[PDB]
């Protein structure tokens, strides 16, 4: 059979949150996949949950798939349907067409929020997955997610010790146990952790608490120094302290009150525990693949949907500053902090890892997941659809072939970016000017060159506008969350996603 693929996606995890990307968070099972396999330094995602999940599932830019913004509202306009289109197959439908058994555990977040009570054609088990267990929602608690579905069956009752991360791991383990080993398996594990709220069993929090007592300044510099030791960042690079995003008043650890420090420690220890429990679960899933005799014919892939968030509030922004090290800004904008993710690709067969323990510096985007999975599987695109995938297989550069130049596109809430070769043109919103960043010299986006290269600003801006028009990105929208939902509910309260 062609190789099994286990595709693991964490939620709002920052660039340096894994041990193998310089973390104080202990991720021994993920780090072992990295040691066996390859880590990417320049893998980017969209900056937000629903767009990243649409792009991952389709291999297309988010607006082409109908998810320019979020499942919170269907805007009833091209690019912004709050839901993945029927008109582009998902990775599950592609793998199924090539004889794969398809399983998904965890967070979907590409079905319109108004369609949570009855399947509307966009549910996981209607879009290529033979088995699904998880919550369709992008939000909610670890103790009672809603709505939870087993395929198309609504689950209303939960055992008294329910924890969503544990249920995701246990459902994935159960799918592998039941998997007929004469068939290839495609397994998507969409973890909720470390998405808010901050919830974890007390023993795992207390296991993490001590290391956070030193505060974020000591921990953040230590992550930076580990990123140099690990060869993610050149020895000469200065430790970046970001002031712009804190309105010029970034509070040093010593500036917080005792009560604020104690709350930051508890919050970050809880965040760490949430990731450690995912890592324990990855351990369990790897153990199950071994027991089933599947390891030597399995490929593991790990990434995050978007950078760490400041949505938790003031102390949450300081958590996200630490998590996104060395990069600026957060989830929901197109700077490096919101868009940079770890990316690991690990063959269970040691001999199939041609860059064992190394970093691959191929620039890449979450659109690359589907063509990479099709290359692993020697899979053909379903014959009823024209194959127009904009992304690239990432297999050639980890099998010794030369890095290829990329042109990558970003938009979220009128935050916009194009990466073209070593250049990044980026804006925080339509209310902020384009900034031109030389990523080769200035990966932390600290020095705007736009005044120095006005012709290049114009060329990159024109490339971005051509992409945006072609992908149904326009018009841009930046109304904040509640105002935006109310506006489009008023325009058209049909949130059925039919
Ligand atoms: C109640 C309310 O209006 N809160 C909103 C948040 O929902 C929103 O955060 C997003 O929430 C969705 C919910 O499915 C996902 O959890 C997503 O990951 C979040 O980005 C934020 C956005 O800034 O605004 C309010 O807090
Ligand atoms: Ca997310």
């Amino acid at each position: 059979t062609p190789p099994n693929i286990v595709l693991i996606l964490c939620d709002d995890m920052g660039f340096s949150d894994l041990g193998c990307y310089g973390s104080e968070i202990q991720t021994p099972n993920i780090d072992r996949l990295a040691e066996n396999g390859v880590r990417f330094s320049l893998f980017k995602n969209t900056g937000r949950c629903c767009p990243s999940r649409a792009a991952l599932l389709t291999g297309h830019y988010q607006h082409e798939a109908g998810m320019g913004w979020m499942t919170a509202v269907d805007e009833h306009r091209p690019g912004y349907r709050g839901q993945i289109t029927k008109n582009i197959p998902t990775i599950a439908e592609v793998m199924k067409a090539n004889g794969y058994s398809t399983y998904m555990s965890g967070k979907w977040h590409v079905t319109v929020d108004g369609a949570f009570d009855t399947p509307n054609g966009s549910y996981p088990a209607q879009r290529g997955f033979d088995k699904y267990y998880g919550c369709l929602s992008g939000g909610g608690s670890y103790y009672k997610p809603t709505p939870v579905y087993s395929n198309l069956t609504r689950i209303k009752e939960f055992p008294d010790d329910y924890y969503y991360t544990t249920a995701i791991t246990d459902s994935a383990v159960s799918f592998v146990k039941q998997h007929p080993t004469d068939k290839p398996m495609f397994m998507y594990v969409a973890h909720y952790a470390p998405h808010l709220p901050l919830q974890a069993p007390a023993d795992r929090v207390e296991k993490c608490r001590d290391r956070y007592k030193v505060g974020y300044d000591m921990l953040r510099k230590q992550r930076f120094d580990r990123l140099k030791e690990l060869k993610f960042i050149s020895d000469e690079m200065d430790y970046p302290v970001y002031q712009k995003e804190f309105d010029g008043k970034r509070p040093s650890w010593e500036t917080l009150t005792p009560k604020q420090q104690e709350q930051w420690i508890t919050d970050m220890a809880t965040y760490a525990a949430m990731i450690e429990i995912v890592d324990s679960g990855i351990g369990e899933l790897v153990e199950t693949i071994k027991e089933k005799g599947m390891l030597d014919n399995t490929v593991f892939i790990f990434l995050s949907d978007n950078g760490a968030t400041k949505e938790g509030g003031y102390l949450g922004q300081l958590m996200a500053d630490l998590s996104n090290t060395p990069y600026r800004s957060y989830k929901s904008q197109c700077f490096q902090g919101g868009t940079s993710t770890p990316f690991i690709l690990s063959y269970g067969d040691a001999e199939k890892n041609k860059m064992k323990g190394q970093i691959c510096r191929q620039p890449a985007h979450i659109i690359d997941i589907l063509p990479t999975c099709m290359d692993i599987a020697t899979a053909t695109y379903p014959s009823e659809f024209k194959e127009n995938l904009p992304g690239k297989s990432l297999l050639p550069p980890i099998h010794g072939k030369k890095i290829k130049p990329r042109e990558l596109y970003f938009e979220h809430q009128s935050s916009c970016a194009i990466i073209s070769n070593h250049w990044k043109l980026v804006r925080g919103s339509r209310n902020e000017p384009w900034e031109l960043i030389d990523l080769s010299a200035d990966p932390f986006e600290t020095k705007d060159l736009s005044a120095q290269y006005p012709k290049l600003v114009k060329k990159l801006e024109a490339k971005w506008n051509k992409w945006a028009k072609q992908c149904n990105v326009f018009p841009l929208e930046n109304k904040p969350w509640t105002e935006r939902i109310n506006y489009y509910l008023k325009q058209n309260p049909d949130q059925s996603g039919i």
